[PDB]
DNA sequence: GGCTTCATCCTG
DNA sequence: CAGGAGAAGCC
């Protein structure tokens, strides 16, 4: 679950719950028992996200802070129903006609305001790939900036201090749709190639956002070893990259 | 910045 | 059951 899936798992939270009165809160780690009482009666202002990170902002100014990693989700449920599952349950934020339920994340804390800014994933993160404001020329720009002209693709396009969101599939999919392999360098490209990729950055991630749940999304690359490519129909390659599974393309990957 | 450790779930 | 599938820890 990259950027994409968890800025809709983020919009089915605020479909359940946003404005709506908390009938009961839970937690499961010790250290976060304290705010259940102090969250009952309260609401959901909104679920901001920042990449992979979930924002659930409360009316009393507190915010929780949960990281899925590799394997946390979050469940929608009517009150009171639990379908049967052997995931750890670790948040229950409880309506009056809507539940949501956060399993197996193992990173959950309560932020203060202060904290929204000092938290130290959320001082590092860089511009979110959904964010709307964000254009193709400022990623052009940050592309060619001191800061990260000099970095290989590999492991920058999993860096979220360069742009939050990206993760393993989507590092493969942009590069495989730019022509690209993960030994490169933003100094390195034409004009053409840059600007392709600038818009690569956004433009993937956004149409996963937009389709991915429903010209729908699909992936080139990803899973896809041992298949033609549909651009130049060599067989897709599986490897490793940035100590991470790598998809792409012998034929029109360069 | 790139490699190894944490973390939970699921597979081969 | 050991190893595969996002980032926080050690230089
Ligand atoms: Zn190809």
């Amino acid at each position: 679950p990259e950027g994409p899936e968890i800025r809709r798992a983020a919009d089915n939270l605020e479909a359940a719950i946003k404005g709506k009165p908390l009938t009961d809160v839970w937690f499961a780690f010790p250290q976060l028992k304290t705010y259940q009482s102090q969250l009952i009666g309260q609401h959901v202002t909104h679920v901001e996200t920042r990449g992979k990170a979930l924002l659930t902002h409360f009316s009393n100014d507190l915010t929780l802070y949960s990281h899925n990693q590799l394997y946390g989700v979050w469940r929608v449920v009517d009150t009171g129903e639990e379908p049967q599952t052997t995931r750890v349950l670790r948040v229950k934020l409880q309506t009056a006609d809507k539940t949501i339920l956060l399993y197996s994340a193992s990173d959950i804390e309560m932020l203060r305001p202060e904290q929204l800014t000092t938290h130290p994933f959320l001082q590092r993160v860089g511009p979110d790939v959904l964010d709307p404001n964000l254009t193709p020329e400022v990623v052009k720009e940050r592309l060619l900036s001191p800061r990260f002209r000099n970095r290989q693709f590999a492991g920058l396009l999993l860096d979220q201090a360069f742009l939050a969101g990206l993760g393993n599939y989507l590092r493969v999919e942009i590069l495989w749709q730019v022509g690209l392999t993960g030994n490169h360098k933003a100094k390195d490209l034409n004009a053409a190639q840059l600007d392709a990729l600038a818009h690569a950055l956004l433009e993937i991630p956004r149409f996963s956002y937009a389709t991915r749940g429903q010209a729908l999304f699909r992936f080139k690359v990803f899973h896809r070893d041992g298949e033609p490519c549909e651009r130049c129909g060599s067989i897709i390659e599986k490897t490793t990259l940035s100590s991470r599974p790598f998809y792409w393309c012998p034929g029109c990957q360069h």
